[PDB]
């Protein structure tokens, strides 16, 4: 097994039994955006068969994760279990997701974990308004584990895509000036991941209802006109389609990203739409205002 | 609330939750009686209410008190629930008792936990050998805690006394030549201290049949045995007196050092009879093997 895997899971259990005791106010102080909670464990000739023997887990601001969670709908103890009775499961940037498929666990680099902290206030601010109601990614928690030497940082996220029904085609959408197109070994996967060009030569339609495709842009100018204002930029719009023919009822309560396709559509299928990978990373390096303008208007042409 | 204290319960809990996860195995290897387990804990602007904000705990030899706890009869959930569901009371050397009276925790020099180890392994074997069944602490968990500064290290042993029946008389018996005697600011709490002279002054008697007797003298002898060839001397008999008249029947399954008065008894009496008090303590200060059969002569009078 992964003992960096092993200690988020550890981690994960340690602080949401930790929550269980502390008394939940409806609202945040100042200093719950600036909180951390360390734990140091060093094992002395015990405990080999489940734990390193020296590692440290690190989570930030819990209090605010924890207020974030509860607004998703997110009970601690569910995603406690998600996260816990089983590993979660690699992909290969690389990701894990839970072994019920419903949270996301991305490493991150430091620097975004920095930006994260820069934007977490007005991040909440925004979910308060919205009343939780985005497609911006779901944030449910961040750490940093180290073992023995290595040190990585994570982050936690409400999958995009549903955790029972199953994605034939996904895209990742920018809309940008620049040509993207996919590359031939990723085609070679089960579920290649294809881009703006494969969408704009392939044909593709989403057949969705005029009043899902209103309330969908509506959502979608505010979440991007928000990440405009934080000079956020080079995120994408995450689009999934689950056939119904090949694998369709969906719970939007979990699922919450889902739009079912209009009664006219040509086949049986169901979208799962968000806004992804919105922190900046300052190792790949055309302004932020310009790019969600761009962005907003690709969106409403393909759909 | 005491901090000391709710570290306290906080890593027994937290003790008692990681063994929940390892593997039972019959049998200790030499180094699970060299083993320990470390956990630092650092909260910023986090979790004021309940912990204090930086904290350590170590537990000694995880493993082979577990092994002890099983061996006496003790379940690991209800240990820890005993020692963790609502605070240990203190007494005024000084000590708390768990909420269920089932525990005693006693706080012990650095002396203690060296002189602890160094006996660990033979108090262990030793209890193997006779089943669990002595008159000799039973010794449960041993930790240290660290409280911004302060650092303290703690003992876990069963009471002696009855988790129910109330106790009236109390003494603490080591048959020095040196006399013995208690005092009047003792006196005057609700259940004193008494001593030797007390004893064979005030003619107290203790009514058992010669079965318990001879079982319970047999017992003491072997015990008594074990702590001189430890080089270890100073240790009393406690001895508690229940009186049913006041306050009769006792679980032997826990109440473990009750013995019945025989049935012509002056008064319905209960007894609880153990050894105290065995480890050396160089802060205090005639051999060990004098010590020993001095002891063994007295209570051999007095029963
Ligand atoms: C965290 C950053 C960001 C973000 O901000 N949010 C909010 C977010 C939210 N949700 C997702 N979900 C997924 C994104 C992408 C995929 C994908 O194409 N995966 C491919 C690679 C592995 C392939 N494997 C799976 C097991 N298969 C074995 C089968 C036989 C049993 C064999 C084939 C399946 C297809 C899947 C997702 O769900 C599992 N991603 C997010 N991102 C992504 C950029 C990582
Ligand atoms: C750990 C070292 C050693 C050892 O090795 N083993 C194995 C061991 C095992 N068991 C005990 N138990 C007790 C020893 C002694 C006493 C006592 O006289 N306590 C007095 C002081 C406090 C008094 N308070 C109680 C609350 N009261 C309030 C009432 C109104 C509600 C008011 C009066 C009650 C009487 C009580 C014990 O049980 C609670 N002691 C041990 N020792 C002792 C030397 C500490």
């Amino acid at each position: 097994s992964d003992p960096l895997l092993s200690v988020l899971m550890w981690g994960v259990n340690h602080s949401i039994n930790e929550l269980s005791h502390v008394q939940i106010p409806v609202m945040l102080m100042p200093d719950d955006f600036k909180a951390y909670s360390k734990i140091k464990v060093d094992n002395h000739l015990f405990n080999k068969e489940n734990m390193p023997s020296h590692f440290k887990f690190k989570e930030y601001c819990p209090m605010v994760f924890r207020n974030l969670r509860e607004r998703f709908g997110i009970d601690d103890q569910d995603f406690q279990n998600s996260l816990t009775r089983s590993a979660p499961l690699p992909n290969d940037a690389r990701f894990h997701t839970s072994y019920d498929k419903r949270y996301i666990i991305k490493t991150i680099t430091s620097e975004d974990v920095a930006e994260m902290h820069n934007i977490l206030k007005k991040y909440h601010q925004y979910i308060v308004e919205c009343h939780g109601i985005t497609l911006l990614p779901q944030f449910l928690g961040m750490y940093r584990l180290n073992v023995d030497g290595v040190e990585i940082y994570v982050i936690v996220t409400r999958n995009v895509f549903s955790h029972r029904l199953s994605v034939y085609r996904k895209y990742d959408l920018k809309g940008s000036t620049v040509a993207r197109e996919a590359s031939d070994k990723e085609k070679a996967k089960e579920l290649p991941t294809l881009k703006d060009n494969d969408f704009i030569n392939e044909g593709q339609k989403i057949y969705i209802d005029d009043n899902n495709k209103k309330v969908f842009l509506e959502k979608l100018k505010k979440d991007v006109e928000f990440l405009a204002q934080l000079k956020l930029m080079d995120y994408s719009l995450l689009v999934g389609i689950h056939d119904v023919e090949r694998a369709g009822e969906f719970d939007p309560n979990i699922d919450v990203y889902g739009i079912k396709c209009h009664e006219n559509s040509p086949r049986k299928e169901v979208y799962f739409m968000a806004i992804i990978d919105i922190l900046t990373h300052y190792d790949a390096k055309v302004n932020p205002e310009q790019y969600s303008k761009r962005f907003l208007d690709f969106i409403g042409h393909i759909l």
